[PDB]
């Protein structure tokens, strides 16, 4: 699978993080990123992804050692964490097409894991807005824990 890279904006306080809304297969919530281009390098596709889909340039305020990055189904999704945003900042997708939203939300009320239904004696998940991020949180969390405490 082709490799994505893109952005977990923090604000000031790091209690807040930056999510994107798209629509049909990506209808839900999660965080700025993107596929990326032949001969690209990781942090010029973040940089370029995260624009796009924000209207904010974060090619100023990469650390290229401060990321995190999963693989998912045979793809690597890498994530590059950039804190200090404030809340009052004016994004803008160029991209209204692909983003029908974007949104500030608390860190500790996000889940890290989806419901089952064994209330209902049902295998599976039950459907929840925030699928994409959700894999993001747990490794989040412990590396806010290390890096500040
Ligand atoms: C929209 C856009 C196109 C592109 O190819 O690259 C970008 C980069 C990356 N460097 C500067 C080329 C940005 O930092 C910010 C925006 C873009």
């Amino acid at each position: 699978g082709v490799p994505t890279y893109g952005a977990i904006i923090l604000d000031e306080t790091l209690e807040n993080v930056l999510l994107v809304q798209g629509y049909l297969a990506k209808s839900g919530w999660g965080f700025p990123k993107g596929k990326v281009n032949k001969e690209e390098a990781p942090h010029d596709c973040a940089a370029r992804e995260v624009f796009e889909e924000t209207g904010f340039d974060i090619k100023d305020y990469i650390c290229k050692d401060d990321y995190i990055e999963l693989r998912i189904n045979d793809q690597l999704a890498r994530l590059y964490i950039i804190p200090g945003i404030p809340k009052d900042t004016k994004f803008n997708p160029k991209t209204r097409r692909e983003i029908r939203n974007i949104e500030w939300f608390s860190i500790e009320k996000l889940p890290c894991h989806r419901n089952d239904m064994t209330p209902k004696s049902k295998l599976g998940l039950a459907p929840n807005k925030f699928f994409m991020a959700i894999p993001f949180i747990r490794p989040l969390r412990d590396w806010l824990s290390r890096r500040f405490g």
